[PDB]
C-alpha cells in the first residue's frame, strides 16, 4: 500500500505544477512536455527511501478517519519534498562529480538533447518545485512556517556539506578564489574527523533527520522525541549510509548499483581512502598517492587493490557492528517515551543495515 | 544616507552567517575566509539598486523613533535577501551563458581558484543565505510566512524565465531530452512575442515586482496599494529593463558595463535579435543566420553591422517613449490612492529610464 498512495500524490503534484506553468507562466506545450520528462527522469526511478520514511511515519504515529487522511496525504506531499530536492541534489552532483550514468541511465546533464546549462537550471526548478507543492497543499496549515524553515536549514546544511566534499581534495591552507591550485599531494586532510564532517552535513542530515522530522511535523508530534536522541541516530545512521556508499561505489559492479564509480578518479575524500591512509605503510602510502585522482583506468584498479590488500573489508564489518549497537540501544532510549516513532526508525533502519542498494 | 546603513547591514549579516558556519557547522578558517571572499566578491561592487529600492519604499512608506528603527532595518535585510538572490543568479547564469567577465572582474568561475563544480555549489550557499538572514532576522515577525513565500514564488518564476532564455534557440517542437538537436537554423521562436515571455518571467518579477513587494511587506502597507497596477508596472519597467540589457550587451563598450557580451555568440534570443528580424530583408536575414551564434570576431562584427544597418536606434526610441507614457499614466494611477509608494515608484523609474549603467 505506502507505494500506492504515493505514486497516486505524484501525479497530483506532477499535475499540479505542469498545469500551473500552462496557465500562469504562458508555458508552450513542447517545454511542458520536456519538463515532464525531466521531473519523471530526474525523480522516479530510484527507491523512495526517504519519502516512504515520511510515510511511515506517518502512519505509526497516528496511534473522523479524516484526520488520517490529511495525516497521510500531507506526509506524501513531504514525502515527494524530499525526494524533488534530492533529484536536484543529484542532477547538480553528478555535474559536479562528472559522472556518466544515474539509477541505470545517462545522468541528466548527459542526456544527448540536455545542453549543460539547461542542466543546471533545471536542477534550479527541482528545488523551486519543493516549496511550490509546499505552498500550495500547505497553504492553510498551521505548520507551514516551520516546515519551511527546518527544510531550509536542512538544504542549506547539504549545500555546505557539499562544499566539504568538493574541496576536500584541496589544501585547505591555499584555499584561495584567485590563485589556481592542484590537487593535494600530500593528502594531509583525507582523516577521518574531515571525513565525518563531510558526511553528518551533506548526506545525514538531509537522509535521515529531515524525513524523520517531516513526518513528525505532518502528524502534529515533533515535540513528542527525544530530540537529542533522534538526532544521535540520524548522525550515525547516515554517516554509515555513506560509508556505504562509498563502498560500493569502489566494489559493487555498476550494473547493480545503476552507476559508475567516480570516487577514486575524482581524488575524492571516501571511507575507503581515510581508512586506508591511516593503517597502511609508507610503501603502500606511495603507491596510493602515485596512483589516486586519475582517470587512468589501470591507476584505478591499482587504488582498488590496496584497498583490496590492506583488508578495508576487515575495517568495515567492525564499523559496522559497532554502528548497529550503538543504534540498537539508542532505538530502545527512544522506544521508552515514543515506541510507535521508535519502530518507523527500526524500519528506516532495516532498510539501510546490509543494504545490497 | 541609505547607503551608509546598506553596508552596516551587510557586516551584520556577513558576520552571523560566517559565524554560524563557525559554531554550527564545524567550519574550518579557511574555509570561513574562502566564503568571506566568495561573498564579497558575489554581492558586492554592483549599483544595489534591488537592494536600496526596497529601502526607499520603506521610507517613503513611514508616513517614539523605534518603529522607525525596526522597519528600515528590516529594509536592509530584505534589501540583502534580493540582492544575494541576484548574486547567485549570476553565478549560475555566468556559467549557463559561458560569460568571461563580470563587475570589472573574471567571472566567479572563472576565477584561478575556482573550480567550476565549486562555484555551482558556491551560487547554492547564495541562495540558501537568503533563506538564513531571513530566518534569523525575521524570526518574531508576523510576516516572514508570507515574505519566505513571496520570495520563492518569484525565485521560481526567474528560473522558468531563464529555461525560456536557455531553450530559445532549439526549435521547440524538437525539443526532447532523449535525442540530440543543433542550433535552429530557421529562428521561427525569435519572435516579440517570445521575447517578452523571456523577460516578464527572467527579470521583471526579481527585479522590479519583488522589491517593492518587500518594502511593502515590512512596512506592513502591502494591503493599501493596487497591486494589479502595481504588477503593471513592474512587468513594464522589467521589460524595457532587460531590452536595455540586451542593447548594452551589444553596443555599450565593455568597460563602461563591467562585463563582455555574450548574447550575439550564444545565439540569445535578444530584442535585438527579434526586433532585427521581424524587418530586414531576406537577404540580411540569410547573412544573419550565416553569423550568428559563433564566437568568431567577423562573423560577431558582421551580426553588429546588420543590426545598425536595420536602424535598430529608431525602433528602441520608438519604444522607449511608448513604454514611458505607458508608465507615466500607471504611475498616476498609483499616486490617487498611494502617493506615497507611487513616489518611490517614480524614483525607481528614474534610475531606469535612459540609463548608461
Ligand atoms: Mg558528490
Ligand atoms: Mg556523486
Ligand atoms: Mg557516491
Ligand atoms: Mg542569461
Ligand atoms: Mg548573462
Ligand atoms: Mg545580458
Amino acid at each position: 500500500m505506502p507505494m500506492q498512495m504515493f505514486m497516486q500524490v505524484y501525479d497530483e503534484i506532477q499535475m499540479f505544477l505542469l498545469e500551473e506553468l500552462e496557465l500562469k507562466f504562458d508555458m508552450d506545450p513542447n517545454r511542458v512536455r520536456y519538463l515532464r520528462k525531466m521531473m519523471d527522469t530526474t525523480c522516479l526511478g530510484g527507491k523512495y527511501n526517504r519519502g516512504l520514511t515520511v510515510i511511515d511515519v506517518a502512519e505509526s504515529l497516528l496511534s473522523d478517519g479524516a484526520r488520517r487522511k490529511r495525516v497521510l496525504h500531507d506526509a506524501c506531499v513531504c514525502g515527494w519534498m524530499i525526494e524533488f530536492l534530492q533529484a536536484h541534489y543529484l542532477v547538480e552532483d553528478d555535474i559536479m562529480d562528472n559522472s556518466v550514468t544515474r539509477r541505470g541511465k545517462p545522468c541528466w546533464y548527459r542526456h544527448p538533447d540536455v545542453t549543460v546549462q539547461c542542466a543546471i537550471n533545471d536542477g534550479l526548478l527541482l528545488k523551486s518545485w519543493t516549496h511550490m507543492m509546499a505552498m500550495h497543499f500547505f497553504a492553510d496549515r498551521p505548520f507551514l512556517q516551520d516546515l519551511l524553515c527546518r527544510f531550509n536549514r536542512v538544504d542549506y546544511t547539504t549545500a555546505v556539506g557539499q562544499l566539504y566534499d568538493v574541496t576536500s581534495m584541496f589544501d585547505s591552507n591555499k584555499l584561495d578564489p584567485d590563485v589556481s591550485q592542484p590537487t593535494t599531494t600530500d593528502f594531509a586532510e583525507f582523516t577521518l574527523s574531515n571525513y565525518k564532517r563531510i558526511v553528518k552535513y551533506k548526506t545525514a542530515y538531509y537522509t535521515y533527520l529531515l524525513p524523520l522530522v517531516m513526518g513528525l511535523i505532518v502528524s502534529e508530534a515533533l515535540p513528542t522525541v527525544d530530540m537529542g536522541v533522534t538526532e544521535e541516530l540520524a548522525m550515525l545512521m547516515g554517516e554509515y549510509f555513506q560509508v556505504q556508499d562509498d563502498v560500493m561505489d569502489c566494489f559493487t559492479p555498476p550494473e547493480r548499483l545503476g552507476k559508475v564509480g567516480t570516487d577514486i578518479q575524482d581524488a575524492k575524500c571516501s571511507w575507503l581512502a581515510v581508512t586506508f591512509l591511516a593503517k597502511a605503510s609508507s610503501a603502500q602510502v606511495a603507491e596510493f598517492k602515485a596512483n589516486y585522482g586519475s582517470g587512468d583506468s589501470e591507476k584505478v584498479a591499482t587504488v582498488r587493490r590496496l584497498y583490496e590488500e590492506a583488508d578495508l573489508q576487515g575495517d568495515y564489518v567492525a564499523y559496522e557492528a559497532a554502528v548497529a549497537e550503538q543504534v540498537k540501544e539508542l532505538i530502545e532510549k527512544l522506544r521508552l517515551c515514543s515506541p510507535g516513532f521508535a519502530a518507523s526508525v527500526e524500519t528506516l533502519w532495516g532498510k539501510t543495515y546490509k543494504r545490497q542498494k
